[PDB]
């Protein structure tokens, strides 16, 4: 499967969208804690968020946690500091896991994390007039990138 | 060129990350009024909006401004409502100018346009778990297809 993987996500919104791009695709969202909001059911609900039972969700208390519980797989690392493009990996095949993981969208992924993984680091290229794309944005890319490579398995191509 | 073009947007934030996205990659940005929110520069400035001034913005007060002002090139309409996926169609030549125009967050894209422009109508592939993506997202996603078509012209110089 494709998973997202958000490393303590601080703005709602961001989540929000993160989370219907995974509800629209059946990519599966791994959220580490702290988050910077609540995501309560109640809550949710009178906010709109329908989609939101659809999506295939897990919470962790740790990136030590969620390794943990995530042995198998590809893992990927999103990051401006990445000196390989999010293009330059197969995605394509169903059977494997790839993960995508993540930073705050202030503080981005711990530099030890960049650093031990640095040869799985992608960055999304970039013009020098930002620092950095919306979070959001950026996994919507990764997860339509891989289901690309994938044609698109469990996808309505049509209505 | 690449273009997104947004058709009477409602929501702030999607029109500031997408206006992001330009300034990251070069893409220009195609403003179809009424808006809703104010884009006067010192309300941009209160926002935050350090990035916006690099942005190539173009302001229309009706599609038909738009189309006036827009005779030569290729025209996408993004919309669940198409029946060819987002990456179905060739934007590999960096000399052309593409143009991707999307709908308002609420009504989407008129019903008219969206007939008379069939062929050329795109729909990033879903489940049924949701109605749509956000818009800003979907903007996120053609650009970054485009610019992998074209092996990422003008991005990550002098990083
Ligand atoms: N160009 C890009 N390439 C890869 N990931 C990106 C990206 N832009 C944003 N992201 C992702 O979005 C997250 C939040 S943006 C954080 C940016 C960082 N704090 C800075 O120095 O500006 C990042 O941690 C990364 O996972
Ligand atoms: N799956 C998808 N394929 C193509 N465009 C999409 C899309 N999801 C969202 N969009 C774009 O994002 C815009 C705003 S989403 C608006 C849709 C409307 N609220 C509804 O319930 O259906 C759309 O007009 C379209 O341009």
């Amino acid at each position: 499967g494709v998973h997202v993987v958000l490393y303590q996500p601080e703005i709602p919104a961001n989540t929000g969208n993160i989370a219907r791009t995974c509800a629209a695709t059946g990519t599966e969202l791994h959220l580490i804690r702290p988050l910077g909001f609540s995501t309560d059911d109640k809550m949710l609900k009178r906010a709109g968020l329908d989609y939101w039972q659809h999506v295939k969700i897990t919470y962790y208390d740790s990136i030590e946690e969620f390794y943990e519980k995530n042995k198998d797989g590809e893992f990927f690392y999103l990051t401006k500091y990445g000196e390989k493009a999010h293009t330059a990996f197969d995605y394509s095949k169903r059977e494997k896991d790839y993960y995508f993981v993540f930073g705050r969208e202030t503080n981005g992924l711990p530099a030890n994390v960049i650093e031990e993984n640095f040869d799985h680091c992608l960055r999304i290229p970039m013009t020098d007039k930002v620092r950095s794309l919306n979070l959001s944005n950026t996994a919507a890319i990764l997860i339509y990138e891989a289901f690309r490579q994938q044609n698109y398995p469990g996808l309505d191509l049509e209505i």
